[PDB]
């Protein structure tokens, strides 16, 4: 048996920093004499000299203990609010997978209109780890784009919302665009490589052979994309709710709008395996919220 | 072998179901696409379609072609943009509050022609990238691995984090702290931004709260916070404007207030001067940032 | 369109490590000027100008072409096999995931005595991550030990075998054993502290106070521990199946007999979801081979 | 606080089910095992049993504290047996064959007191972790990228990959490579020994096979193959044994022989003397391992 307390391990951490007995013993606003028989315990609790008493450091069983100290009281207190924050509510909380490009969008349009009965804890992920979490439950559910791999019999799915790709970009200050999409070797502002939208983008870029660009810039945050290409550094295709409200007032300006648009078709995925109740009324529930989106 | 017109063949000849349909959207005649199929099966070795059976439907062998197919298609119909996008990138990796502060004043003070590749990766795996490659500069916070040897660390700035929630109309912030079991919107355990408050959300025990919206993206729970989801901790640089017009209340400014000092990391190994030159240049932003 | 042909990709990396025409044409066994009509449609099919034909290496632009060709190449090839080995078979393989102390020791055993109308694909974890990957879907089965949290209401299990614990060490070259557990400080060879039999040693050590020791060794690999155990450098806790033949020939003697003896037992688990009808079958299988282990 | 006999007192709770019986077999009287316990709920401020409602069952708040009171006492409980064994432990991740066979060796050549810290890890995560820390040196085979800047490298020795299979009886091999859709025993995509036999089996269309056995474990695949489950790729060293009595018959040693070169690495960055000692020491195993 053992009877190591958590006051020993506070005052152990707070004698590592300043090495001194007297000097850290009123950082924890005890007498001296009481904090000398506290790390006298914990010295003999663990059953190992932990200082070195006459030099101030401990020897290297110390300095083994100190990792395992500060990771233990890291995890007590991250596992402490475990249970104290969300106690039973939140132990049945709403998996959800977003991929980059849409996940800051409609998350809080999705969890702002929906019951207050509920737990969310949101991954941020890519499209192409979308098919594996589901099979692979690491996300009870998920909201990314169209995929008919994972859109076929082996998955449920419900379509919230559609949108079209606009090719945008700042205006030179008279209402007209800082750019054409004819000038040769244009700054081109790109998703990432791996995003749903860099598929896109690349594949109406290479149909159309009149357009020379040049990579000028790539983020797979919608926002960054946004925020790059409105403060005038080059072209980019960016999704309409994002640039609906800096096109009403003419911030930025659509390029294009026949051949060179992209639509974006956004789908809630889940597998026809009848889930947990919680689960299965927000899938009910996200039926209902289809037709605000 | 394989040529990619062989996939494309193959790829279109279940967008549209026919083998003299496929050959008439692929502008070739029945002979030639029997020959342009058949000789991507020879190469692979393996028979993807049970031959004039039925309305053709590919047997298992095929499945696991045409789900790759595309992968394989994707991968090079959008490294070919790539080629022909061009000079020297620069591999950012940060989070995502510090890529929207940051690095929109950091493209227009730095010189006139570095292409940034930001990645905006949350700083849990944007550090893992750091250490093990792939990614050149990153901008993430404290990391005491990352202070030390075979690492440089750049002193960019400090802020606050601040127990903040939107409030209703004209007035005053809908939840408090004093509250019963208010609604928390809290990072995980795993981030560095989660650590940070679950260490401190224990050392008060007058806070009873139950958990509700868990991420791990910083701008997430700004966002979510910002419509009056719950209470949350959150980097005054990123919601400052969200102060000043009210949008955010600040509940406590006083014992709940965490200090975070978000740092710039590179390898220590200088194999790139363009990189070098961004290096010593990200140096000059940090007097006046 | 495109018109990429693999034999130009192969020709562009040899190419690459000769940088010379006719010094390269030679490897690919063609000769000089249609080798060069291949790197010349190359050059054109992506539209960007690989090499640099006059000092010889490519610009940077082919540079970025030369790790994308390689890790296309190599996920051409690593798929290629995918449908080639495998056929419709191993599309459906058993997922087993396999604790590092016995995965070594069960599956052979296991895999023998199963009908060969199956295919494996088999994970090494920790006992940890054990209770995750089962509700995860990572891993359809699972061969771990003992654990009240995954043998509750949410799992259906099979106990296979079991085993115990001996502390074993080497002969001096009589008979006798080369170590004694009484005396101080003695080489002692743990299991890693991630490791199932990790936690019963330090319970089991820690309930005698007459046992002091010193840790000069720690290895997750049980095969790993018992060599260095039999082969003269301290003491461990191994189990009966990896030192049962070592004992009957008087390679490894066996220390104790009583309070110092941990029992292990083994289950495979899975969760109470019928889950598909190949896994199923196995489940029924696995069930038959339990009274030959 | 929080004091560990509390947790034991709670843990117990649950191991046999019953107050004044936990503290009949925790060796206290009911009027100090109840205070024990009201000050382990009040110190973590949430109660997990319905108190006397019921033969006891701890509510919602208990499942998740019990399941890991576990966690957290499994954790101090083994270290505190770490804390009372020692020198400088020596943090070793390296792959399966490489710890059996360099290791042992190593060991007894290696001066008198190094108390190694083996971690035999797989190594698609064993050059994981030493690119990224909580590793001194690892035992891995060839990464161009750990041969360069900040990654030493020894040359250990050279080896060659075998298609072998168990023979039955008094005789030749079950499987031949001749044979139609042979079972397979590979290796995969992930690690370093499957993308090297992936693209050897790709150039050789002669070989029909069936994938059987996947795995990333390179000794899985010796013991499994070792019984005539299917034909597999061994490297030499670790499978010498059963070449020369006859349990594993080499089926081709001529094209599909593949080159293997095993190294070891550090991080370049010398800040223990013990490592050093060790690291310096290792380059004299290398003229004659």
């Amino acid at each position: 048996l053992h009877n190591i307390e958590t006051k020993w391990l506070y005052d152990f951490l707070t004698l590592e920093k300043c090495r001194n007995f007297s000097q850290a013993a009123i950082i924890r606003n005890v007498s001296q004499p009481a904090f000398s028989r506290r790390i006298r315990a914990l010295e003999h609790a663990v059953g190992v000299e932990l200082f070195n008493r006459q030099v101030l450091q401990l020897s290297e069983q110390g300095k083994i203990f100190h990792s395992q100290v500060r990771h233990l009281l890291q995890q007590l207190e991250s596992n402490l609010t475990e249970l104290r924050g969300g106690s039973d509510y939140t132990l049945r909380k709403i998996k959800i997978a977003a991929a980059h490009s849409l996940s800051l969008g409609l998350l809080p349009t999705i969890v702002k209109q929906m019951p207050t009965q509920f737990t969310y804890a949101v991954e941020a992920i890519d499209v192409d780890q979308a098919v594996d979490m589901l099979r692979e439950g690491q996300s009870d559910f998920i909201f990314s784009y169209h995929d008919e791999n994972l859109q076929q019999a082996p998955f449920d799915n419900i379509r919230l919302f559609e949108s079209r790709l606009f090719p945008v970009c700042a205006n030179n200050g008279r209402g007209e665009p800082r750019y054409t999409l004819e000038q040769p070797h244009f700054p081109l502002l790109n998703y990432s490589q791996n995003s749903y939208m860099g598929r896109l983008i690349n594949r109406t870029l290479t149909r159309h052979a009149e357009l020379s660009f040049s990579t000028f810039f790539v983020s797979s945050m919608s926002e960054l994309l946004k925020q790059v290409a409105m403060d005038g550094c080059g072209i980019a295709w960016l999704p309409e709710y994002a640039i609906r409200q800096e096109i009403t007032d003419g911030r930025l300006i659509v390029l294009d709008a026949d051949e060179l648009v992209i639509p974006i078709q956004a789908y809630a995925y889940r597998m026809n395996t009848r889930m947990s109740q919680v689960a299965e009324t927000f899938w009910r529930d996200l039926r209902g919220l289809q037709a605000a989106l």
